[PDB]
This record gives structure tokens, sequence and C-alpha cells, in this order.
DNA sequence: TTCAACTGCTTTCGCATCCCAACTACTTTTCCTCACACTTGTACTCCA
């Protein structure tokens, strides 16, 4: 069974409101172990086993 | 002694006007490159 989820970051933002949040990581403000599931661009490696709780993008 | 509006009730889980942008314009930011009018002698004879 296949399922698609639309991760969207313009869902809350007004058309006039400028850009607030950015895919990726922010430096010097760091939780580790997100890097087992996720990649440098904040997107998951494809082929990765996830469960409920696991991070799906940063 | 009756007509006519105001009346709560059908199930049982879970499903499911303001802003932005376009292209073409015109403009400013300045820094770099020279000319244009003025003047004393000297030169060629000038009139004595």
């Amino acid at each position: 069974m296949y399922k698609t989820e639309k991760v969207d970051l313009a869902l809350n933002r007004n058309r006039g409101d400028p850009i607030t949040q950015h895919f990726g990581f922010g430096n010097d403000e760091w939780p580790k172990e997100w890097l087992e599931k996720l990649d440098e661009d904040g997107l998951p490696y494809i082929g990765t086993y996830v469960e409920e709780g696991d991070p799906i993008c940063a």
C-alpha cells in the first residue's frame, strides 16, 4: 500500500507575510539522531524505515 | 365547547478594498580627459 503526504510550509503563511521557515538544519542549535533518518537538506533518505514518532523532515 | 400553531422525539461503533509582479525608461552616482580665452616679448619692416 502506498501513501503520499504533502509536507507544506506555506500552509500557515499569508501571501504578504515573508518567508519564515526553511527546510534544512540550523547550525549551533542541535539535536542529534535526526541524522539517522534525514539528510543534509532536511529531507529523508528514500528507502528508509520509519515508525510513528520518527522525524519525516526538518 | 372546538381550531390552529408552536414541538420534542427515529441509531448503535466506526467510517468520512488590499497587495504583489513586468519591462522599458530615465536617471542619478561620480570620476576621469582636455580645451578656450587672455597676455609680453620678438620679428618684419615702418618713417624719420
